[PDB]
């Protein structure tokens, strides 16, 4: 589950931490396998869909999700470094239902790193924002929300018995 959230106003970071009951090589794969991905991102009353990943460095992801309100945007992933593992780094925008940028916010930079805590995983995700406007701009559409879901359905595949 979840386990902090901070917006560091002097960084222009927002930080969320969870911790997982499964092995860092098992949390790498929810990443490297788009259907994986997929799963995590869309529980059944917010579908997604991963479209295109390439989880090498110069790589692309490119994805489809449903926000809090049920609007569908979409989003990339410019992968810029890849340490299976433990961490995987990327440039994030949103787009068009054809990939192309639709907003005029500029990218965010992100580290993903996940490390051995109790023989299962913290899971650090570091948003780096290009201003305090951007990033409050981000917090509004309700990116903690959905990064919170996706916490929440990896948590909910890591255990073979269901509610």
């Amino acid at each position: 589950p979840v386990t902090d959230v901070k917006h560091d106003l002097d960084t222009l970071t927002l930080t969320i931490t969870a911790e997982f009951a499964a092995p860092v090589t098992r949390i790498w794969q929810i990443y490297a396998d788009p259907r994986q991905l997929e799963k995590v991102w869309g529980p059944p009353s917010h579908p997604a869909t991963v479209v295109d990943h390439d989880l090498r460095p110069g790589g692309r992801v490119t994805y489809f999700m449903t926000g809090p309100d049920g609007e569908k945007y979409a989003g990339y992933w410019e992968i810029t470094a890849v340490d299976e593992p433990h961490s995987f780094s990327f440039l994030d925008g949103f787009a068009d239902e054809d990939f192309n940028p639709n907003t005029d916010l500029p990218v965010s930079t992100n580290v993903y790193t996940f490390t051995e805590h109790d023989g299962g995983t913290r899971a650090t995700y570091v948003g780096t924002y290009a201003s305090a406007e951007a990033l409050q701009q981000v917090l509004d559409m309700g990116v903690i929300e959905g990064a919170s879901s996706a916490i929440n359905q990896i948590d909910a595949l890591l255990t073979a018995t269901h509610h």
